[PDB]
């Protein structure tokens, strides 16, 4: 026999991260450089795969949901250190932030999906993208995954502004 469990979101987690700034990327034009604030002597560069989506200019010095234990991978050549959670649709794209608070410590986790990573969620496990198609904004534009709420414990649900029926990634 084997475990063979299906994909589920309790196998991952997300936290509020702070962007310091954004500028042009060294590798191809289809990427943009951005810097995330962490417990280091200096911020760390990240690389986002966006060519005709929310501009880096709108994400400059922003605070949004980013990967807590999920691991990033290389893009073109640069290796990102984090990734910004946003809602995507062909009409527009918007980063998802909670309507208030946005403190760099809050992590979206609810008793509806209990789970933790073993060592770290290595990028080779492809966990994030495994369940990614199952995360969409409802009619009320609330990001919902696996039919469970997206919020920091009790209170503080993260919702989109105009992103309804859009896939979240």
């Amino acid at each position: 026999a084997m475990d063979s469990k299906p994909i589920d979101v309790s196998r991952l987690d997300l936290r509020i991260g702070c962007i310091i700034t954004a500028r042009k990327h060294p590798d191809a034009d289809s990427l943009y450089v951005e810097e995330v604030d962490v417990g280091e002597i200096a911020p760390r560069t990240v690389v986002s795969g966006l060519v005709n989506h929310v501009p880096l200019e709108q994400m400059q010095n922003r605070m949004v949901i980013l990967l807590c234990n999920l691991k990033p991978a290389k893009m073109r050549g640069v290796l990102s250190q984090a990734m910004v959670m946003c809602a995507s649709s062909p009409e527009k794209i918007e980063i998802l932030a909670p309507p208030n608070g946005s403190v760099p410590g809050d992590r979206i986790t609810f008793d509806a999906f209990p789970g933790e990573p073993d060592k770290e969620l290595n990028p080779k496990k492809k966990i994030w993208e495994q369940i990614q198609p199952d995360l969409h904004t409802n009619d009320e534009c609330v990001a919902t995954y696996k039919g469970v709420p997206f919020e920091v414990k009790g209170k503080g649900v993260c919702r989109a502004q105009t992103m309804s029926n859009s896939g979240i990634k």
